[PDB]
This record gives structure tokens, sequence and C-alpha cells, in this order.
């Protein structure tokens, strides 16, 4: 009889593998998305800056 | 392939998987500490200089 029952365990191991595979795919997309987001944020930080030109003290009276 | 034997191999693979994971955890902690210690040691050496101020005097006898 080790054939009809053999099918049943076979199906169960397939299903859990597929569901497990489903979750890795979703997790991978999220993780890589955050990675590129950090690089773009870092570059914009360095590029921004400000310079100075002159110094005048006036008096209203 | 009845279910009875299938359980036993399952347990064995989990245990070796667990035991291997524990070793990685401990190993990673040690390596991290040594890397941290190297940076502190390097910084201290660079900042430990000495100067000479004034002239040099010879006392004859």
């Amino acid at each position: 009889i080790t054939a009809l029952e053999t099918a049943i365990i076979l199906i169960a191991f397939v299903v859990v593998a597929s569901v497990f595979a489903f979750t890795i795919l979703s997790a991978g997309t999220f993780s890589t998305e955050r990675g590129k987001e950090a690089v773009y944020a870092g570059l914009s930080e360095v590029r921004s800056s400000i310079e100075i030109k002159g110094s005048v003290v006036i008096i209203g009276e």
C-alpha cells in the first residue's frame, strides 16, 4: 500500500515548500527596495550645501 | 515510505541545523569584537606624539 499513502506525504511536502518559496520571494523584494533607497538618500545628503558672501551690520537709528 | 521513519530523519536534520547555527552565532560575536578593538588601538597610536621645546644644554665637568 506504500504508494497511495506515499502520494499523500508527497503532496504535503510540495505544498509547504511552495508556500515557503512564496514568502522568500516577497521578502526579497522588500529588502532590495530598502537597499537602493538608502543609496539615493545618502547621495543627496552630500550634494546639498551652502556658501557665504559678505557680512553687514546695520542700525535702524 | 510510511510517516514513522520520515519523522526521524526530520528531527536529525533539525538538530544538526540548530547546533550549526549556535556555533555561527558565537563565532560571529568573537570576530566582531576583534575588529572593534583594532580600530581603537590604531587611533590611539597616531595621537601620542611628543615635541621638543627650547634649546639643548650641555653641562661641562
